[PDB]
């Protein structure tokens, strides 16, 4: 029983809660897609003054 | 982040604003043509007295 409690304590110390990580994964993949979109919109900025000349 | 800030500061120091450069270019070309025409009118001044003689 003592080694079982010790292994349970190691698991309580290091183990992660994957169910939170699922939603975190979805939000972060949506966020990186939006960030690539914003990065392209930022890259496009230089062209606007080409029409002024 | 510090390298990005230093590059932004160099750009704030030396970079020009092209959108105003376009308007100054238009006005300067028009002023050039007007100055060339005024120089021609100044060049024509000598001929008037040939009618007097």
């Amino acid at each position: 029983k003592l080694q079982d409690s010790l292994d349970a304590g190691v698991g309580n110390l290091v183990d992660a809660d994957l169910a939170k990580e699922s939603a975190k994964l979805q939000s972060l993949q949506t966020k990186q897609q939006l960030g690539v979109q914003a990065l392209s919109i930022a890259n496009q900025s230089s062209s606007s003054i080409l029409s002024l000349f």
